[PDB]
């Protein structure tokens, strides 16, 4: 049967949970929700319980919810946040108006983490491109990623997160999001590990754009101006016309930028960071590059089970998507201790 709740108000607002998390303490926000670090006396093991914020407001929001935690529902993966829990106070459908998702609680964030040394960054895009592996073998494309969504801790264990705790986002986007191309290739997100990784390695943002045209320029005379190859692809007219009448430029020397980098580790760089998105390294690709030698092992980089993401094509009322997710909120299986 239904826990014991208890009531406290934090950040603003009142917080309603299982007597089983102990010591909140607030952490964090993002867009769309609160965290508070807690103290799990069912299992000993400190945990972030995040709680939404105004979820069933309207059907965005309600929509949003609802992909929230199937999402969350379905990782299962040491390189990827999952889930510990998922509850409300709410004792039936009638009364459900908050979600509360419990994670483990990590000790920062990439960002906060960054002069690392070349073992390190190796360890950390490993594990980067090993979640990357898991989610794109789902069909899910992360598009946001970048150093606030990846949680790490001291031992340098590192998770991919789906929304951190809120740097410019578009420092790391795939060049061809921001030309608002009309579909996506999974390597949107090999692109922002390149970006990533090169930040590590020199300690400054590749790209740091002021907006998103100074974004492209900054792109272009690293890796140059499209070629015949490129154009040929590119369906847009206004687009097409517009990257022709720019003045030519040839990529440049990436051994030259990196300067001291491990030439393994340029290498790879050079495998990310291509304007041609079907010409990008893959995520799996990536994890047999030498540069991981240390790490790699094919036995241990799993996929992931199919993720049916047709919910994204419905229109549903509020209170459908506001039922939805209450199903699986009840359906939830907590892991294994
Ligand atoms: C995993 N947590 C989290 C979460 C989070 C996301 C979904 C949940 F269900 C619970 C926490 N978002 N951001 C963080 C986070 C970011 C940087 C460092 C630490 C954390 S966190 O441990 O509070
Ligand atoms: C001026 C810089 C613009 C460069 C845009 C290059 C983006 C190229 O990547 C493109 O990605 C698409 C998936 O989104 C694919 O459908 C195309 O085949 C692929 O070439």
């Amino acid at each position: 049967e239904r826990p014991t709740f208890y009531r406290q108000e934090l950040n603003k607002t009142i917080w309603e949970v299982p007597e089983r998390y102990q010591n909140l303490s607030p952490v964090g926000s993002g867009a769309y929700g609160s965290v508070c670090a807690a103290f799990d006396t069912k299992t000993g093991l400190r945990v972030a319980v995040k709680k939404l914020s105004r979820p069933f407001q309207s059907i965005i929001h309600a929509k949003r919810t609802y992909r929230e935690l199937r999402l969350l529902k379905h990782m299962k993966h040491e390189n990827v946040i999952g889930l510990l829990d998922v509850f409300t106070p709410a004792r039936s459908l009638e009364e459900f108006n908050d979600v509360y998702l419990v994670t483990h609680l990590m000790g920062a964030d990439l960002n906060n983490i960054v002069k690392l040394t070349d073992d390190h960054v190796q360890f950390l895009i490993y594990q980067i491109l090993r979640g990357l592996k898991y989610i794109h073998s789902a069909d899910i494309i992360h598009r946001d990623l970048k150093p606030s969504n990846l949680a790490v801790n001291e031992d340098c264990e590192l998770k991919i997160l789906d929304f951190g705790l809120a740097v410019a986002t578009r420092w790391y986007r795939a060049p061809e999001i921001m030309l608002n191309w009309m579909h996506y290739n999974q390597t949107v997100d090999i692109w922002s590990v390149g970006c990533i990784m090169a930040e590590l390695l020199t300690g400054r943002t590749l790209f740091p754009g002021t907006d998103h045209i100074d974004q492209l320029k900054l792109i272009l005379r690293l890796v140059g101006t499209p070629g015949a190859e490129l154009l040929k692809k590119i369906s847009s007219e206004s687009a097409r016309n517009y990257i022709q009448s720019l003045t030519q430029m040839p990529k440049m020397n990436f051994a030259n930028v990196f300067i001291g980098a491990n030439p393994l580790a340029v290498d790879l760089l050079e495998k990310m960071l291509v304007l041609d998105s079907d010409k990008r390294i893959t995520a799996a690709q990536a994890l047999a590059h030498a540069y991981f030698a240390q790490y790699h092992d094919p036995d241990d980089e799993p996929v992931a089970d199919p993720y049916d993401q047709s919910f994204e094509s419905r229109d549903l009322l509020i209170d459908e998507w506001k039922s939805l997710t209450y199903d699986e909120v009840i359906s939830f299986v907590p892991p294994p201790l």
